[PDB]
C-alpha cells in the first residue's frame, strides 16, 4: 500500500481463443477467466495477508509493536543462532546430485518472481538506504544483531528493498498489500522465452525465417551456442572481473546470470530450443519461422514439465507425492492456476541444498586443470569462467557427478549464501540469503508457522515440549523459542524447513502440503497440460515419454557419456554408459505435410 513504487505494466491482449500456443504473457489460458495466471498480476493469496498495521507495514517494522505480545527477533538474528554452521564436513546429500538443486532453481524461476520495487536508477533512496540504514518506505533493512562480525566490517545492516505490489485501484478502499509475480504461473519454459512480448522478441533470431532464438555472436562453446551478451550497464557480471569484463547473458529470465550453473542450465535449455527449430525444418521445409518458434517452444515447454512431474516431484515430495499429487485426470478450468504467496517461500527450501563449491571435471571426469573446484561465493553473476574458462561442458560434468548439499537441521545454509552472498546492485560478496529469505516473509505479510500447520491440517505447537516433538530435535526447538516466544510468530520460511524430512523425500510435511498442493493446482489448471487431450497428439505423447535430461546433456554439449539418472548421485564410470544407449525424442510425430 501507499503507492511509492507500485504497479507493473500488464498488456492488453485480446485473445485468439483458437490458438495451439500458449501466449507469451500467459493470458488466455483460462478461457472464462483470460488473466488468471498471467505474468504481472498478484500472487494468489492462500491465507489473508498479516502486517504490523494490517495494511502494508511487515512485523518487525515498528520497534514498539508486537506480534502476539512478542517483539519479532531481527532477521540477522535467526540466520546467526540457527542457519550457519561451520564444518561442510559429511554434509553432502549422499543420494542426489548437483543437478537436483539446480533443477529446482530452474523450475522455481519459471514459476514465479517477485521483483523489488524499483526506487529507480540515479538514487538517493539506495544511498539512504545502504549508507544510513534508515528505514522508510521501500527501505527495509536488515539490522546486525549485537556481536555480529559484520557490524566490524560491513556497517550497521544490510540494504533491503520491499517487494513490488499491486497499484491502489480507483475505489481506493483500504486493502491489504498483494505483492507481483512478475511471470507466467504455468510450467512454460517462461524463463527461457520471456513472460513480456517486447523481450520475447527481442530475444529471438528474425534475421532468418527459422525460429531460432538469438545466440551470441562474439563467442562459441567448441562451435556450440551462448546465450547473447545484456548489454545495459552497469553490469554486476562486469564488476566481478573488471579485467575479463564479460557481462551477463540476456534470457528470458532475469536471473540468469545469479550463479554460473544457472547460467549452464539456461545454456541447455537455449539449445535445446535451436536443435528443435533446426530439425523441425528438416521435417517440415515449408513452415515458416513463427511455426518453427512456437512448435519447439511448445515441445520444450513439455520437456520441463515432464523432467520435473516424472523425475524432480517425486523425489522431492517422497512418501506425499501420491497424496498431494495423484495421476491426472485432465484439465480442470476451476482450478487456480496462479503462484501463490506462500509458495515462494516454500519452494526457497532449495537453499537448504546448495553446496559451498563448485567444480569443472574433465572428460574423465576428473578435476579440469589446477582449479578445479571452486568457493560458490566466487561464481555468483559469473559468466567470464564459462567465457573464458573452458564453456560449460566442464560444469555440466560436476552437475552429474557432484552433489546437492543435504538438508541438515544442524547445518542449514552454507556460509556462502549465509555470508558471502553477491547482490546485484551491490558491490560486496556480504550478503544473508538466509536472513533475506526471514525479512521477505515478514515484506510479503506471510502469516506464521502454526498458521500454515493449521492449513495444512497439521498440529500446531504452542510449547516448548509440542515443538521439540514436531521438530524431533530438542536444542533446534529451544533456540526456536529463545529467539520467537511462541511457534505462533516463526517465520514460515525456517519454521517450514526445520521439519525432518517426509519419507524418501527432501522437505517436511508442512512443507510437502505446501508444494504439492502448489503442482497439483499448475498441472489441473493448465488448459496447455502436455497430458490435455489435444495439446499433443497421442503419438507425440508417445515420444515426449522417452525425454530425458541426460538425452538433452547429450544432445547439447560434447559429453559423450551420461547416468541413464541424472538426478540420483552417480558416480563415474560405473553409473554412466555411452550417449548411443540413451532413448532419443523422436520427432517424426511432428511431420506435416498437405496429402
Ligand atoms: C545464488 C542462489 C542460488 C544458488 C546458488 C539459489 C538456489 C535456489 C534453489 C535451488 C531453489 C529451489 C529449489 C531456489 C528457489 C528460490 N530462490 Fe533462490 N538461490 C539463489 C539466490 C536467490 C536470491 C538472491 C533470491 C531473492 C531473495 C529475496 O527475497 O530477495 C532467491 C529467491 C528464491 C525464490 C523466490 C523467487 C525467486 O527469485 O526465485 C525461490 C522460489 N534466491 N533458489
Ligand atoms: C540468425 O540465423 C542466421 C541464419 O541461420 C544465423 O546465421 C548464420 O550463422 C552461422 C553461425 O554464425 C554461420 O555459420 C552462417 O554462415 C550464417 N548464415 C547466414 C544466413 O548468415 C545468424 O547468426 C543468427 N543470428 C543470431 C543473432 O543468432
Ligand atoms: C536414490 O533415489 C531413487 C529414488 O527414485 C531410488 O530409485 C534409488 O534407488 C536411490 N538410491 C539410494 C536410496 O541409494
Ligand atoms: C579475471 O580473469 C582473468 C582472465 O580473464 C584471470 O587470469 C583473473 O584471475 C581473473 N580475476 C579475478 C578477479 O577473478
Ligand atoms: C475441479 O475444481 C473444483 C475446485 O477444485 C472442484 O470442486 C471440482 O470437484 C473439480 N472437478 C472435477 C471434475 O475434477
Ligand atoms: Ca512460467
Ligand atoms: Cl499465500
Ligand atoms: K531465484
Ligand atoms: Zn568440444
Ligand atoms: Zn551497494
Amino acid at each position: 500500500s501507499w503507492e511509492v513504487g507500485c504497479g507493473a505494466p500488464v498488456p492488453l491482449v485480446k485473445c485468439d481463443e483458437n490458438s495451439p500456443y500458449r501466449t507469451i504473457t500467459g493470458d488466455c489460458n483460462n478461457r472464462r477467466s483470460p488473466a488468471l495466471g498471467a505474468a504481472n498480476r498478484a500472487l494468489a493469496r492462500w491465507l489473508p495477508a498479516e502486517y504490523e498495521d494490517g495494511l502494508a507495514l511487515p512485523f518487525g517494522w515498528t520497534q514498539r509493536k508486537t506480534r502476539n505480545g512478542f517483539r519479532v527477533p531481527l532477521a540477522r538474528e535467526v540466520s546467526n543462532k540457527i542457519v550457519g554452521y561451520l564444518d561442510e564436513e559429511g554434509v553432502l546429500d549422499q543420494n542426489r546430485s548437483l543437478l537436483f538443486m539446480q533443477w529446482g532453481q530452474i523450475v522455481d524461476h519459471d514459476l514465479d518472481f517477485a521483483p523489488e520495487t524499483e526506487l529507480g536508477s540515479n538514487e538517493h533512496s539506495k544511498t539512504q538506504c545502504e549508507e544510513y540504514c534508515i528505514q522508510g518506505d521501500n527501505c527495509f533493512p536488515i539490522m546486525f544483531p549485537k556481536n555480529d562480525p559484520k557490524l566490524k566490517t560491513q556497517g550497521k545492516c544490510m540494504p533491503f528493498f520491499r517487494a513490488g505490489f499491486v497499484c491502489p485501484t480507483p475505489p481506493y478502499q483500504s486493502l491489504a498489500r498483494e505483492q507481483i509475480n512478475a511471470v507466467t504461473s504455468f510450467l512454460d519454459a517462461s524463463l527461457v522465452y520471456g513472460s513480456e512480448p517486447s523481450l520475447a522478441s527481442r530475444l529471438r533470431n528474425l534475421s532468418s525465417p527459422l525460429g531460432l532464438m538469438a545466440v551470441n555472436q562474439e563467442a562459441w562453446d567448441h562451435g556450440l551456442a551462448y546465450l547473447p551478451f545484456n548489454n545495459k550497464k552497469p553490469s554486476p557480471c562486469e564488476f566481478i572481473n573488471t579485467t575479463a569484463r564479460v557481462p551477463c547473458f540476456l534470457a528470458g529470465d532475469f536471473r540468469a546470470s545469479e550463479q554460473i550453473l544457472l547460467a549452464t542450465a539456461h545454456t541447455l535449455l537455449l539449445r535445446e530450443h535451436n536443435r528443435l527449430a533446426r530439425e523441425l525444418k528438416k521435417l517440415n521445409p515449408h513452415w515458416n519461422g513463427e511455426k518453427l518458434y512456437q512448435e519447439a517452444r511448445k515441445i520444450l515447454g513439455a520437456f520441463i514439465q515432464i523432467i520435473t512431474f516424472r523425475d524432480y516431484l517425486p523425489i522431492v515430495l517422497g512418501s506425499e507425492m501420491q497424496k498431494w499429487i495423484p495421476p491426472y485426470q485432465g484439465y480442470n478450468n476451476s482450478v487456480d492456476p496462479r503462484i501463490s504467496n506462500v509458495f515462494t517461500f516454500a519452494f526457497r527450501f532449495g537453499h537448504m541444498e546448495v553446496p559451498s563449491t563448485v567444480s569443472r571435471l574433465d572428460e574423465n571426469y576428473q578435476p579440469w586443470g589446477p582449479e578445479a573446484e571452486l568457493p560458490l561465493h566466487t561464481l555468483f553473476f559469473n559468466t567470464w569462467r564459462i567465457i573464458k574458462d573452458g564453456g560449460i561442458d566442464p560444469l555440466v560434468r560436476g552437475l552429474l557427478a557432484k552433489k546437492s548439499k543435504l538438508m541438515n537441521q544442524d547445518k542449514m545454509v552454507t556460509s556462502e549464501l549465509r555470508n558471502k552472498l553477491f547482490q546485484p546492485t551491490h558491490k560486496i560478496h556480504g550478503f544473508d540469503l538466509a536472513a533475506i529469505n526471514l525479512q521477505r516473509c515478514r515484506d510479503h505479510g506471510m502469516p506464521g508457522y502454526n498458521s500454515w500447520r493449521g492449513f495444512c491440517g497439521l498440529s500446531q505447537p504452542k510449547t516448548l515440549k509440542g515443538l521439540q516433538t514436531v521438530l524431533k530435535n530438542k536444542i533446534l526447538a529451544k533456540k526456536l523459542m529463545d529467539l520467537y516466544k511462541t511457534p505462533d510468530n516463526i517465520d514460515i520460511w525456517i519454521g517450514g524447513n526445520a521439519e525432518p524430512m517426509v519419507e524418501r523425500g527432501r522437505v517436511g510435511p508442512l512443507l510437502a502440503c505446501l508444494l504439492g498442493r502448489q503442482f497439483q493446482q499448475i498441472r489441473d489448471g493448465d488448459r496447455f497440460w502436455w497430458e490435455n487431450p489435444g495439446v499433443f497428439t497421442e503419438k507425440q505423447r508417445d515420444s515426449l515419454q522417452k525425454v530425458s535430461f541426460s538425452r538433452l546433456i547429450c544432445d547439447n554439449t560434447h559429453i559423450t557419456k551420461v547416468p541413464l539418472h541424472a538426478f540420483q548421485a552417480n558416480n563415474y564410470p560405473h553409473d554412466f554408459v555411452d550417449c548411443s544407449t540413451v532413448d532419443k525424442l523422436d520427432l517424426s510425430p511432428w511431420a506435416s505435410r498437405e496429402n
